[PDB]
């Protein structure tokens, strides 16, 4: 048993960390990326996992699988499954009451339970950890949403087992983020912690109470279908209209063109969290026509103004459910790359009358960070 690792198995991307020599190290994958898309794809000749999968989605949409976390621990008949499957290009089928994703792989029809798909992502995370450490990785803490039920938790454990991991503990994502910031190292009176978690595809607000290192989930709120991708999409539509003006062509039905634009918009979003201008640079976007343009932070904000303001409604609901006034929150913790958005941070701070945010740990890494901390404690290394 080498060091144990912490794995954030995310809806759209995943992240693995390890506690070593008094520090957490977030581990870059085989593409040099500190997060890995929760994607798997199948071609005539192979199975792709992570960046390779994500990067060929437009070329191979029916055999590229994502959002397995939406299915994990579910039954086919579930209202969530029935609704969600309407917006996936891959097939979901009923196996005796349990959903399976069905794809073509090497010209053959194959199908996989959600935890089998997730097991492939966990295998990727294990492998990148092993490549970094230069030794075997067996023990892990794996995180899940606080709202996950017993079935969802057990299926997640099953994904780990399938990947050859000994899952030391299933830990809640907000709890992991709080552990990252050492909020359970505070000694004294009860403390109320709000986690504001805006991922690629979901938005979670959680309120925890911590006392003597002991966590209680007081309330959860959010929107399981709101995330950074929504903000990217607003930019995408903006640029489709721009291309139409400038080049008198509508790229809307070309999946490859839209995908390359989407990728550019995602990059632009990140850029705009640190600078006031970002470029869109796409050689041969459509019919050989180049698209080189740019956008300001202000314009990005305007395009998304309603969605940004809308993030405070779940914050209000969570406080209501927890029977807490906004003034009773001791700590606000930011999780998810979109929480880097200055306008979001400003909206949140303004809501909390100027209170400062816990944001020094990369918000896309905070969950894996806390998972890594707890893995080291549980394995007897911290
Ligand atoms: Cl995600
Ligand atoms: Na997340």
């Amino acid at each position: 048993k080498g060091p144990a690792v912490g794995i954030d198995l995310g809806t759209t991307y995943s992240c693995v960390g390890v506690f070593q020599h008094g520090k957490v190290e977030i581990i870059a994958n085989d593409q040099g990326n500190r997060t890995t898309p929760s994607y798997v794809a199948f071609t005539d000749t192979e199975r792709l996992i992570g960046d390779a999968a994500k990067n060929q989605v437009a070329m191979n949409p029916t055999n590229t699988v994502f959002d397995a976390k939406r299915l994990i621990g579910r039954r086919f008949d579930d209202a969530v499954v029935q609704s969600d499957m309407k917006h996936w290009p891959f097939m979901v089928v009923n196996d005796a009451g349990r959903p399976k994703v069905q794809v073509e792989y090497k010209g053959e029809t194959k199908s996989f339970y959600p935890e089998e798909v997730s097991s492939m992502v966990l295998t990727k995370m294990k492998e990148i950890a092993e490549a970094y450490l230069g030794k075997t990785v067996t023990n892990a803490v794996v995180t899940v949403p606080a709202y996950f039920n017993d079935s969802q938790r057990q299926a997640t454990k099953d994904a780990g087992t399938i990947a050859g991991l000994n899952v030391l503990r299933i830990i809640n994502e907000p709890t992991a983020a709080a552990i990252a910031y050492g909020l359970d190292k505070k000694v004294g009176a009860e403390r109320n912690v709000l986690i504001f978690d805006l991922g690629g595809g979901t938005f979670d607000v959680s309120i925890l109470t911590i006392e003597d290192g002991i966590f209680e989930v007081k309330s959860t709120a959010g929107d399981t279908h709101l995330g950074g991708e929504d903000f990217d999409n607003r930019m995408v539509n903006h640029f489709i209209a721009e291309f139409k003006r400038k080049h008198k062509k509508d790229i809307s039905e070309n999946k490859r063109a839209v995908r390359r634009l989407r990728t550019a918009c995602e990059r632009a979003k990140r850029t705009l969290s640190s600078s006031t201008q970002a470029s869109i640079e796409i050689d041969s976007l459509y019919e050989g026509i180049d698209f080189y343009t740019s956008i300001t932070r202000a314009r990005f904000e305007e395009l998304n103004a309603d969605l940004f303001r809308g993030t405070l409604d779940p914050v209000e609901k969570a406080l209501r459910d927890a029977k807490l006034d906004k003034s009773q929150i001791h700590d606000i913790v930011l999780v998810g790359g979109s929480t880097r958005i200055p306008k979001i941070q400003k909206l949140l701070q303004d809501f909390f009358n100027g209170k400062e945010l816990n944001k020094s740990i990369n918000p896309d890494e905070a969950v894996a960070y806390g998972a890594a901390v707890q893995a080291a404690i549980l394995s007897g290394d911290k």
